[PDB]
């Protein structure tokens, strides 16, 4: 695997030992061969689990999720997928790693797709080797792969709202369940229904993941209600997965707005990953997987692939060349390579709106390409009446940095800035000039 050119896809089934068994062997060989190596973790939780599997080995942890006193002589760096992509975009020089290892290489967030694009392009140019570790490579059509122990698979109607009757099997269970819901708001309703029935529930989503995940180890629970973020290496000591088989899909309409379409079917890769949370202990056969819908290729036309192109167009590769998306996932978007390339100043605004502004990639691009500077928030208020953001059935209001009370009405509407209470609160703070 460890030779210039060559991208290897390590596709062992979920729980086969890619992270705890194969990864340390690869790292030992890389260090023996003096290969400058990067290990890409999807989340800070996976970064912490990787330190445990790699303990002793000289690895430089470029994350605050690990508390290690480095020696300065490490030739292996470990960082999150987003950090790698972020450093590539920023003026900081990123080493030209001879070996690029991506754990949970199926992650569909824009920064993970862009990282795959950049790395596979360097490999195609003959400059580096790469290893993509995932049980579900792009384009997988099997939602029921192998497991460490047999799983009972059952197609059943799964509630997506609070219920009074008709789903006794859900609450009659005496074990631990991980339940995948299509959104934070849908999970809040199911969590409330289960709590009212006497169950102890933990909720996980992208924003709360590190803090709330600790509770799955620190306390006794009956249910974990989670969004699709738990498909990325989140390990639970559970005996059942309930899977709605649904997700929200960001869709760019007329090149002018982003809506959260659906809920709609998950991909086969997402279903296999959700199911893959259980059946991991060869001594506990019979873990259950209850699923409530079929799979579909909902990654085609999904905004994340277009956002990945906006990122790759603004990353230096060599002269005017631009990194292409990883070949198996390149047809998911219809885009011209280079169409989102920004001049140095607008590029800096683009980066700062994502990094400091915490805006979605698509929204950051619309603001930066319009020649608007980072601190100029007049665009949050001068959109059409149909772009009015609503808070509890009434127009949302903020005090501008000037001291004026105004209705939140952005020139570009992206549904992700107000898809839950937390997102709308962060967007209100941005529109007010508070970051
Ligand atoms: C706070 C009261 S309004 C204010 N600025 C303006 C000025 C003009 C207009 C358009 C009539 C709106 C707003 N600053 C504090």
């Amino acid at each position: 695997m460890l030779k210039k050119k060559q991208l290897t896809v390590l596709d062992l089934h979920p729980g086969a030992g890619k992270t705890r068994r194969v990864l340390p062997e690869i790292v030992r060989e890389a260090i023996k061969k003096r290969l400058r190596t990067v290990i890409l973790a999807p989340t800070r939780v996976v970064a912490a689990e990787m330190e445990e599997a790699l303990r002793g080995l000289p690895v430089r942890y470029m994350t605050t999720a690990v508390n290690v006193t480095h020696s300065g002589t490490e030739i292996v760096d470990l960082m999150c997928h987003a950090t790698f992509t972020s450093r590539l975009l920023q003026p900081i020089r990123v080493p030209n790693y001879n070996l690029n290892i991506m754990d949970e290489a199926h992650f569909t967030d824009p920064s993970s797709i862009a990282a795959r694009g950049y790395i596979s392009t360097r490999v195609e140019m003959g400059e580096a080797a790469a290893i993509f570790m995932t049980a579900t490579p792009p384009g997988t059509r099997d939602a029921f792969p192998d497991s460490n122990s047999p799983i009972m698979d059952t197609e059943v109607e799964v509630p997506e709202r609070a219920w009074s009757s008709g789903f006794d099997w859900v609450t009659d269970h005496s074990g631990k369940t991980v339940w995948f819901v299509p959104s934070v708001r849908n999970g809040n309703e199911i969590a409330a229904c289960l709590t009212k029935a006497g169950k102890r529930v933990i909720q996980l989503s992208r924003k709360t993941f590190e803090t709330e995940f600790q509770k799955t180890k620190n306390q006794e629970w009956d249910f974990v209600i989670t969004t699709d973020i738990s498909e990325m290496g989140a390990n639970f000591k559970a005996d059942r997965v309930i899977d709605s088989r649904r997700c929200l899909k960001p869709v760019i309409l007329d090149g002018e707005r982003v809506i959260l379409a659906g809920p709609m079917p998950v991909t086969h890769a997402s279903a296999a990953q959700r199911r893959g949370r259980i059946g991991r202990n060869p001594n506990k056969p019979g873990d259950e997987y209850m699923y409530g819908g079929g799979c579909a290729e909902t990654d085609e036309g999904h905004a994340h692939w277009l956002e990945a192109r906006m990122l790759l167009d603004n990353i230096y590769l060599q002269d005017g060349l631009i990194a292409s998306l990883y070949r198996p996932e390149a047809d998911k978007v219809a885009a011209i390579e280079g169409e989102f390339k920004l001049r140095t100043e607008q590029r800096k605004t683009f980066v700062e709106l994502m990094k400091r502004g915490d805006l979605p990639v698509w929204l950051a691009y619309q603001v930066a390409s319009a020649g608007i500077t980072y601190t100029d928030r007049r665009w949050c208020f001068d959109g059409t009446t149909n772009n009015t953001i609503m808070e509890d059935s009434v127009p949302a209001e903020v005090w501008t940095k000037y001291g004026e009370k105004r209705v939140l009405k952005p020139r570009w509407m992206d549904a992700r800035v107000c898809s839950d209470h937390a997102a709308l609160k962060s967007f209100k703070e941005f529109a007010a000039g508070k970051r």
